């Protein structure tokens, strides 16, 4: 097709691997390039995290309320809304939120202790009929994004098809969506990536990742005015493991993406 083109032209100028899957929630319409291909997560990863959480609060009502202590052994390397609250608590609800709007490296490592492990997220992705991500490691050495290392990986496909149903559809219940939705939409990372190829009339909810090897990810779904929404995921990684952060091939992806409607 023609945005088939432009993305591989884009891609062939950029020297790295992307990765593409849209969804058209209007007629369940798909567009993907690199669809089916393993890609490292990085921070993605944290969306699938969170939602496990969600999913416990179901059953247990007020697990989000939960105080969990910051120590300083549990820093990392990131750890921007952590660092604020050492030797105090975050509930589960304040450490789900510094996962997702920054980033926080700390946060997450507290939610994969809270679902019993890497394999507690995981084993929520398929509890969902997601086969495909898998999450092996910890913050940080989740991101080491080695070429052809399976661990940490998802594909551009299952992670678009994923976040449509946390965000759209049904696999949380009604007020933990929301809460989710709630989260994206106020993410703070994202504004160079995927939202900076967009109509700034449309609302986003987004979660950027980055890890070595230059890899430069962003998940979204996106609310344009008077239109069913859509979901995008774009992964990009390169050949050089101390290669830059390439954020404006995200952009460019999804303006390639968003002119054919």
């Amino acid at each position: 097709s023609a945005v088939q083109q432009k993305l591989a032209a884009l891609e062939k100028s950029s020297g790295g691997r992307l990765g593409v899957a849209l969804i058209d929630t209007a007629d369940n319409t798909q567009v993907l390039y690199r669809g089916d291909e393993r890609f490292p997560m990085c921070s993605t990863s944290k969306v699938m995290a969170a939602a496990a959480v969600l999913k416990q609060s179901e059953t247990q009502k007020q697990l989000l309320n939960q105080p969990v202590e910051i120590k300083p052994a549990d820093l990392v390397n990131y750890n921007p809304i952590a660092e604020k609250h050492v030797n105090g608590t975050m509930t589960l609800a304040e450490l789900s939120a510094a996962a997702l709007q920054y980033s926080d490296n700390t946060a997450m490592n507290k939610l994969i202790a809270q679902l019993g492990g890497p394999g507690g997220v995981t084993a929520f992705a398929r509890a969902i009929g997601d086969e495909t991500f898998r999450l092996d490691r910890t913050e940080p050495t989740l991101n080491t994004a080695i070429p052809g290392d399976p661990r940490d990986t998802t594909t551009p496909r299952a992670m678009a098809q994923t976040l449509r149903q946390l965000t759209l559809g049904h696999a949380l219940g009604e007020t933990q969506r929301a809460q989710l939705v709630t989260w994206l939409k106020g993410n703070t990372t994202g504004a160079a990536s995927i939202r900076a190829g967009l109509p700034t009339s449309w609302t986003v909810g987004d979660k950027t990742g980055s890890g070595d090897y230059g890899t430069t990810n962003d998940i979204a779904v996106i609310w344009p005015q008077g239109r069913a929404p859509l979901v995008l995921v774009t992964y990009f990684t390169q050949p050089q493991q101390n290669a830059e952060s390439r954020r404006d091939v995200l952009a460019s992806a999804a303006r390639i993406i968003a002119e054919g409607l």
